[PDB]
């Protein structure tokens, strides 16, 4: 695919507040990770967040996971986020 | 993770027709899932419809699905689910 | 599931232009592919894309990627592509 022979790719599903979204796509841009940003609602409360597709190599899986930390998380706020195997990585 | 050790989390992906959507949501509220919903449009008919994003663990992948069948689900409606793995869950 | 024993699903993600969205949807409808579309924006120039989620059958992911990278990839234009594992298919 687009990934080096001996690595992997995970998808980071991050569904974060509206008002945070924002403040991470900026610090993922600033730690070279690339983002596709989904409006979202929650089935609880009923209100617009946002849900960002990561797809990142393995190797950087903590480092992102710190960026969300420190930019969304919680009184307020917070983070929930899953991370998922990738078989294949392609552009075109 | 957010998972104990010796479980599992499943990613549950349900497109499901708009006009079910609110009754999904309250019957997953009502058995203590959690869920995201997404507007989206469907490829053939190019018409709206609602996706949810649910992560649930392993132990529940038959309850959670018993719920979308009854609430959505066929001459009209109908639910098209895919359950996917996950590697980790957190939240910050 | 769905899935007839000894075959497996994938999920395909793909990020592609507004632009191109059109195109592709109608080529995925003729190649017999299903397709969830999702409006989406960039991370990065934080402008509108579309992202598809496409369950198909391991036999067909090479069919697939083939539709993507003609109706869609690149001065101009481009597709991001993510093929993730599934562990079941249903349809209610
Ligand atoms: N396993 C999961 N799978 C898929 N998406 C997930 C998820 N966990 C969270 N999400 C998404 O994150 C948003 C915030 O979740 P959070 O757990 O921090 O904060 C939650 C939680 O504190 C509470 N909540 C949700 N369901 C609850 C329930 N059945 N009982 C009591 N409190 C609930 O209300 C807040 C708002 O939740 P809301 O649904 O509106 O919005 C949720 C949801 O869109
Ligand atoms: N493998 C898959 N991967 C990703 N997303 C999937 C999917 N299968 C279904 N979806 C989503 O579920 C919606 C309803 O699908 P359904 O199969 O029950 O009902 C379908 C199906 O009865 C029919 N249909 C779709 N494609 C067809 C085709 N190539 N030939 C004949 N009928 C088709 O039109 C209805 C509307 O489909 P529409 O695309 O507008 O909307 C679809 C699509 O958004
Ligand atoms: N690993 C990944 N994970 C999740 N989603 C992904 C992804 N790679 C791409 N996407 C999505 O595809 C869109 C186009 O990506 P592309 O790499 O072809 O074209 C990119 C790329 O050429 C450039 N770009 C993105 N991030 C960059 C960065 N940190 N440094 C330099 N150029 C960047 O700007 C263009 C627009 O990117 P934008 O974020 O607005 O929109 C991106 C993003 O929504
Ligand atoms: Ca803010
Ligand atoms: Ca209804
Ligand atoms: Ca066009």
């Amino acid at each position: 695919g687009l990934v080096p022979r001996g690595s992997h790719m995970k998808m980071i599903i991050a569904i974060v507040q509206d008002q945070d979204s924002q403040e991470l796509a900026d610090q993922l841009v600033k730690n070279n990770f690339r983002a596709t940003k989904l409006a979202t609602t929650g089935g609880f409360l009923r209100a617009g967040n946002t849900t960002f597709l990561c797809g990142v190599n393995d190797d950087r899986v903590d480092e992102i996971l710190s960026v969300i930390n420190q930019t969304c998380g919680n009184e307020v706020g917070g983070a929930t986020v899953f991370v998922m195997p990738v078989d294949a990585f392609h552009q075109f």
